[PDB]
């Protein structure tokens, strides 16, 4: 049996798998052609069919996992093609997690005497979290923050040291928005959560703009302005207001502006994706702020796709949380962000 | 002079004008004409040019102030026919708050002699808050709550007794949100705010609907369906998530189906206007929820005119702050919802 660890989203699922390295001689000759044939078109290709992608540059190698040396694998496609994954699986224990673990579980069992086990979402999250920054990056830091963050010209990508982790803030930037509080390794609890995530700015920027891809709209939000579609302190004001410190540039109304006919016509699709961007950006890290003052704790890591390849949230984030924190807070961020739970998953295999 | 109170906004002008109703044989002998005029020209109209509104419905009739018995009229127009105002003043000590009390301070004083105070918009807010609800809406409460929120056979309009306020957590849904606690009559403080507020609905709804006026969006969300654009819990999980209390009803992403090409080809504009309703409330709702946490605080207020004539927002607070506090937290609302601003500065009057 592969040793597979799976996260069904919303949005995508997400796939660990480890590759053995130290595989013997009499343990080759053992392996049935269907399990050399299934690590054979894992390791030799990065695109699945159509829509899966293997990310390379995550892979952990020279991995020891119940007394195997190997590589570990990260895997995503959409959840929407789950069922062609599982048409190629009916040509194994599976470890499954996220909400699609139940919603997919009788479609799972229409592969003949796979024993599906589903785990908790954020249990598999926080296990996940904690095993990858314990074995590091491949030697680097897994966990990485933005230091100077206030500054452009010094804001730079430093890495960070979480070797007694707790307490945490977890910020899974999903579909949706998930807040945990880690206290310890068992001892963790969901604050509460947004509804305002990954799937609201790829699902309102796909009605603003028409993009067809999540880095479609990455690409439009870069080259807009948001300030185009929002309404500034400024414009309600006409510069800061000063007797509760708001500066005029904060947004006082997010797509305040397209109140108006004449600025809905001159507003562009990138000013649009920017503006999408941006309001559920800063809205996750004032929700993030909020429970980190009411939980007592400093330390607010974000994880989840919607940051992948999304460098301008990150910094957004990262500006955001110390500005309004007044440098109490700092954003903190992890490299193999979307693939905690398929991780964790992965690591309650011996439980069975 | 004329008693005016003037709290000038980024989207909506409020006025508040007390009416003498005690004159005296000798005093009307001494009004000059044109103070004569605008009285008139202010009780015998309701609507003023193309775009002032007076609410009649919400008039304070025998109120005794500054030791002078008269009534306490609320006006309204948009703060883009402001200038149409000030020409129209051009053809007196004002007390004015909100932002444009600064941003158009020059404008004013085009007004030959006119006396312009400047007054902190939370400041007047509460002011204005506390005093209504003293002086009662004719009789009646000026404070309401829904009762049995939870269940729509029972959910009705209930009179809310607030003789001794503090604390009070005050949700102000103008162009953006403001939260204030407010400890007692001179001890209060901006907690935070949210640029996700009326203004945000308003534009966003033109931008997906086309919609014209606030009026239009909220007739056009009273006629869809939210989870057509919605991913809620169970299109994740298949039903409820158990383990974290999260019933499937509840929306995981807000417009979370709009990833999904055929999905935005089947939604209607109605689906589109109250989903944006919806993610704007519960984003309200939820943000307030976790400042009155924080505060400890379990009277949250909710002002401002994003509530105006729109029901469907005051049940959707009500019943999302009842069920998500598990009873612990009260949705209350006041009948004077957007005024509380133009009211407190004029009674900053005597103040000068
Ligand atoms: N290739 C991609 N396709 C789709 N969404 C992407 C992609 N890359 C990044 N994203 C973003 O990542 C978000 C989903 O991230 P993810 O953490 O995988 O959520 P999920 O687990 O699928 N949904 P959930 O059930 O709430 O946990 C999307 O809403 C997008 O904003
Ligand atoms: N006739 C109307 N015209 C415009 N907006 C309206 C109207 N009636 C209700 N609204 C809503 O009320 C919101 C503005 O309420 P209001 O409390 O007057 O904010 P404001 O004071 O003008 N802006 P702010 O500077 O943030 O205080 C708008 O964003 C709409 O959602
Ligand atoms: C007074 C009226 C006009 C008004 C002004 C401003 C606002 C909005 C507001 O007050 N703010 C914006 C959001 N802010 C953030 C943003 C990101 C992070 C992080 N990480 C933390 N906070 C808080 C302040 C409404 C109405
Ligand atoms: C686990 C993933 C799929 C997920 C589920 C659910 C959510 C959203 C969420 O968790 N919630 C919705 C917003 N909620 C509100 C709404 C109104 C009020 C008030 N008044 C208070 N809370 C809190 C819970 C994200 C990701
Ligand atoms: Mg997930
Ligand atoms: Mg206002």
């Amino acid at each position: 049996s592969p040793w597979f660890g799976m996260d069904i989203g919303g949005t995508l699922v997400k796939l660990s798998y480890f590759e053995p390295i130290d595989i013997t001689a009499e343990e080759e000759q053992e392996e049935v052609e269907s399990l050399k044939s299934i690590r054979k078109y894992l390791t030799s290709n990065v695109a699945y069919g159509s829509t899966g992608i293997r990310d390379v540059h995550l892979e952990l190698k020279d991995l020891t996992l119940f007394g195997r040396r190997g590589n570990l694998h990260f895997i995503r496609f959409p959840t929407q093609d789950l069922p062609t994954f599982i048409q190629m699986g009916r040509d194994t224990v599976l470890c499954a997690t996220g909400g699609g673990a139940y919603k997919f579980e009788k479609d799972f069992r229409t592969i003949g005497n796979l024993h599906l086990h589903k785990l908790d979402e954020l249990d598999c999250l926080v296990k996940g979290l904690l095993y990858i920054d314990s074995v590091s990056f491949n030697g680097q830091a897994e966990c990485y923050y933005f230091a100077n963050a206030s500054e452009p010209e010094r804001c730079q990508k430093m890495p960070f040291n979480l070797d007694d982790p707790y307490p945490l803030l977890v910020v899974n930037i999903g579909s949706g928005v998930s807040i945990l509080a880690v206290h310890s390794k068992d001892n963790y609890k969901r604050v509460t959560g947004t509804s305002l995530g990954g799937g609201t700015f790829l699902g309102l920027c796909s009605l603003l703009t028409g993009c067809e891809s999540f880095e479609e709209a990455l690409e439009m939000a870069s080259k807009g302005d948001s300030t185009q579609a929002d309404k500034l302190v400024r414009d309600i004001y006409g510069g800061d207001y000063e007797r509760f410190g708001l500066p005029g540039w904060a947004v006082a109304s997010s797509f305040g502006n397209m109140i108006y006919k004449e600025k809905r016509e001159s507003v562009s699709k990138e000013d649009l994706a920017r503006a999408t961007l941006v309001t559920i950006t800063n809205n996750i890290g004032s929700v993030a702020r909020m429970c980190a003052v009411n939980e007592k704790i400093n330390r607010v890591v974000f994880v989840g796709n919607f940051l992948r390849v999304n460098t301008l949230s990150m910094k957004l984030l990262a500006y955001a949380l110390d500005y309004w924190s007044k440098g109490q807070l700092k954003a903190l961020f992890l490299e193999h962000e979307g693939y905690f739970g398929a991780v964790g998953a992965l690591l309650g295999l011996p439980n069975f």
